[PDB]
């Protein structure tokens, strides 16, 4: 027995077999078990999930349940007494750029998304939750400690409506609350083409056969594209400013307008695949509309693949990489290729690295204008300032240029996500990102910190003073055990990012377990990964090495002088070369001789 059928509610169609395309939602990929992987099915299990009543309700909410004898403490005050702090000075990452952070959060939604529940196209539930705080159904409000200054300003709590969940949608039983993971498990750019066929669709510029995918017709950035604006009302990024009224941005993925770098980002991608198409179209002349779409798309997807790889992943690991993703040997069938639940809160980390301010740099990487620098919560959902205010390049350049956050033990997460998140639905810049994090793991229904240590094959702490060895801080130590009274009960988000970072890497032990083992996965399960014999010709392959971060830049905005490594921190001008001096991607392999 197993329950093995329930592949209801989910988009299912024919294996194309033999196609030498991905599909959109990720399905036929693995031959044997077609849905391994696929958008819209539940997150993987790597561990069984800890809930309060077994089944499904998480702990925290049952007011006089334990979790192991002990009451586990409100997220808002793990993060007011943990997470917070007050001084930006000394907080830089003083060896990564803030390309750094920004790649990890494209990746991230390359790879998982646990959409919230609705239940409501208009309903008092999404207004009774946010009113009364009253807990119930999938209203599960953050309440406010007593001393929490947002008590005298905004309410009696923060409104958090639980995660969406397997088999059906209205009340559910049986078994135990799986969330559902609304993006395909692959690095293959779903965040650029989508992960469902009908936005796919949408997205795709369809009225002429070059392949293109749509762009904006209302603005243009120096003749370059920016994304197409959204059919979307009400539109947040349209309440950010009543004045300017600019739309939130049409992507693959629905998040791409939560902040303006990674709309940045976003629009950096779009731009390579119709530059691709045009360059595919010139060498092949009688390829297709459709033709034209997937290759471009076969060749983006090998992008995000080989900078994750080969640049990102060797500096977030360090050292640990080698012991967790040896080199790469084959697809492998049997390999899960799913995004495992607890991924995608150790996949967090890169909160602790985000900054306070961005930057916006003129020619000379100067500070363009007088307000050049901004709060990064001004930020959220703005789109007005790309579009109004000299487009991606004055906005790319402060990603060479500046640096992340470091995670440190006694400043990790600026107050900018902490105290002033502005949530698409709700009105004010008022929301805590670590609060959330935390209420959403138990949403989620997570194991503690030493199941994952065990998980680990790392040693588990269950006294102060081994805590104190664990994460080699006296301090840190004693406020984990004052609001948690035991490690047992440490929830994994905050628990993963205490620990000191493993040599050359930017997460801990823990951590670097979780991902690495995810990241392996996913790569031995994909039977597209671009070094798969077969999946591209050796000399494509030959071709496809020679991209890079910095060459991006250079075809497609007007930046001309670059990094080499782009994601290690980098001085303007010494460590700044010429675009001339960097490898060109070389398209020739595509080219396709009739007789
Ligand atoms: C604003 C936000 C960011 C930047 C200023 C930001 C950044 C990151 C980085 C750098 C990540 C990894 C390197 C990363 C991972 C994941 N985040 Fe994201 N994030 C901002 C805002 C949010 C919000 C809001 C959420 C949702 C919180 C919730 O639980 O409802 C959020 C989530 C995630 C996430 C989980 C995705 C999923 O599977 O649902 C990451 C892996 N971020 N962020
Ligand atoms: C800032 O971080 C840099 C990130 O890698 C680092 O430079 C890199 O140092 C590592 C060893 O710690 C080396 O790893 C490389 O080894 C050779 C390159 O010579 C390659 O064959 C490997 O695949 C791998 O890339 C490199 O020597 C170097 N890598 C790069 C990309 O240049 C700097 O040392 C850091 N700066 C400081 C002072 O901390
Ligand atoms: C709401 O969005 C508006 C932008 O679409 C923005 O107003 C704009 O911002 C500044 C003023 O702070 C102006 O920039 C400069 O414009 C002219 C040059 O043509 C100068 O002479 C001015 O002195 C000024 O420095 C924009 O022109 C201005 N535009 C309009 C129509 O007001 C608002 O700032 C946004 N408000 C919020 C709350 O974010
Ligand atoms: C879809 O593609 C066509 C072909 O590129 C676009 O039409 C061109 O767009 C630009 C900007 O308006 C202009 O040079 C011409 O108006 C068009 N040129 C040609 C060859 O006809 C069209 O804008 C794209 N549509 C969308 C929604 O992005
Ligand atoms: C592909 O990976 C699978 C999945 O882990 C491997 O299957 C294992 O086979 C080994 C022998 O090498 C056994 O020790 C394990 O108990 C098996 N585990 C599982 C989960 O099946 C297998 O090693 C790999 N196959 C190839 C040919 O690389
Ligand atoms: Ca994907």
């Amino acid at each position: 027995s197993w329950e093995v059928g329930c592949g209801a509610p989910v988009p299912l169609v024919k294996c194309d077999e033999n196609s030498p395309y991905r599909t959109i939602t990720g399905d036929c990929n693995n031959r044997r078990s077609p849905a391994l992987g696929a958008a819209n099915r539940a997150l993987a299990r790597w561990l069984p999930a800890e809930y309060e009543d077994g089944l499904a309700l998480p702990f925290g909410w049952t007011q006089r349940k334990t979790r192991n004898g002990f009451r586990v403490p409100l997220a808002r005050e793990v993060s007011n007494k943990i997470v917070g702090y007050l001084d930006e000075d000394g907080v830089l990452d003083q060896n990564r750029s803030l390309l750094f952070m920004q790649w990890g959060q494209i990746v991230d939604h390359d790879l998982d998304f646990a959409p919230e529940t609705e239940l409501g196209s208009n309903e008092h539930s999404k207004t009774q939750c946010e009113e009364y705080c009253i807990q119930g159904d999938n209203c599960f409000p953050i309440m406010f400690p007593k001393n929490d200054p947002k008590l005298k300003t905004q309410g009696k709590c923060m409104p958090f409506f639980r995660a969406g969940f397997v088999c059906p949608t209205p009340p559910y039983q049986s078994l135990a609350r799986e969330q559902i993971n609304a993006v395909t498990s692959f690095l293959d750019a779903s965040l650029v083409y989508g992960s469902e066929p009908s936005l796919a669709s949408r997205l795709q510029n369809l009225s002429s056969p070059l392949g293109l995918m749509a762009v904006n017709q209302e603005a243009w950035d120096h003749g370059l594209a920016y994304l197409p604006f959204n059919n979307r009302k009400p539109s947040p990024c349209e309440f950010i400013n009543t004045t300017a009224r600019v739309p939130c941005f049409l992507a693959g993925d629905f998040r791409a307008s939560e902040q303006i770098l990674l709309a940045t980002a976003h629009t950096l991608l779009l731009r390579e695949h119709n530059r691709l198409a045009r360059e595919l179209k010139k060498l092949n002349p009688q390829w297709d509309g459709e033709k034209l779409y997937q290759e471009a798309r076969k060749i983006l997807g090998a992008f995000v693949q080989i900078i994750t790889f080969r640049d990102y992943l060797p500096i977030v690991l360090g050292s640990e990489m080698q012991k967790w993703i040896p080199p790469y040997q084959g697809y492998n069938n049997s390999v899960d290729p799913r995004i495992s639940n607890v991924f995608t809160f150790a996949f967090r980390f890169g909160h602790m690295e985000v900054p306070s301010t961005v930057s916006r740099l003129d020619e000379n990487y100067q500070p363009w204008g007088p307000e050049a620098e901004l709060p990064l919560h001004t930020l959220f959902f703005n789109t007005w300032r790309i579009i109004k205010d000299g487009g991606i390049d004055p906005l790319v350049r402060g990603l060479l240029a500046k640096k992340s956050k470091l995670m440190n033990q006694d400043k990790m997460v600026t107050s900018e996500l902490r105290n002033k998140l502005f949530q698409p639905t709700h009105k004010i810049h008022g929301f805590d990102l670590a609060a959330i994090n935390l209420q959403r793991c138990r949403d989620h229904g997570m194991p503690g910190y030493n199941s994952w240590r065990g998980f680990c094959g790392l040693s588990q702490p269950k006294t102060l003073k081994g805590l104190q060895t664990v994460l080699k801080n006296k301090i840190l130590a004693k406020k984990l055990m004052d609001l948690y009274k035991t490690p047992d009960n440490i929830d994994i988000w905050i628990g993963g990012n205490a620990e000191p970072m493993v040599e050359r890497g930017r997460v801990g032990p823990l951590l670097a377990c979780l991902l690495g083992r995810q990241f392996q996965q996913i790569r031995d399960g994909d039977r597209f990964w671009w070094e798969n014999p077969g999946v591209f010709t050796e000399k494509q392959r030959d071709s496809l090495q020679k991209m890079s971060f910095s060459r991006l830049i250079c075809d497609n905005t007007h930046i001309t002088k670059v990094p080499l490594h782009a994601f290690q921190a980098n001085n303007y001008p010494h460590d700044f070369v010429d675009c001339s001096a960097v490898d060109k991607l070389d398209l020739s392999p595509w080219a396709s001789r009739e007789n």
